[PDB]
């Protein structure tokens, strides 16, 4: 599946739109925030499988179901997004 497929399947809409703010950053404005970071799909890749939080609030992403190659598909699709 692709980026956009895997954000259907997965359980991201839940808490992410691409372009409006929900409880975490539109994905608009990470693919933002990320242009021009060396390095930032597989950092992004972990923190969608793994989880993280501290970078856009105080609110969690928790560990999501996907693979680190889901992760990583994602994570590119989510950097391309303008
Ligand atoms: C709520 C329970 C969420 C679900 C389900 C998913 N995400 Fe999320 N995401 C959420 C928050 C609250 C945050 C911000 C955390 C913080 O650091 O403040 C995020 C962050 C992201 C990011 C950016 C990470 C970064 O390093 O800046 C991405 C790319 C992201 N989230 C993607 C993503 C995907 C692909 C999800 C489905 C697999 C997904 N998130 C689930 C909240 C929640
Ligand atoms: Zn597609
Ligand atoms: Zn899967």
């Amino acid at each position: 599946q692709d980026g956009e497929a895997l954000f259907k399947s997965k359980p991201c809409a839940a808490c992410h739109s691409i372009d409006a703010k929900m409880v975490g950053p539109a994905l608009k404005e990470v693919a933002a925030k990320y242009a021009g970071q060396e390095g930032a799909a597989d950092l992004l890749a972990g923190h969608i499988k793994n989880g993280t939080q501290g970078n856009w609030g105080p609110i969690p992403m928790p560990p999501n179901p996907v693979t680190e190659e889901e992760a990583k598909t994602l994570a590119e699709w989510v950097l391309s997004l303008k």
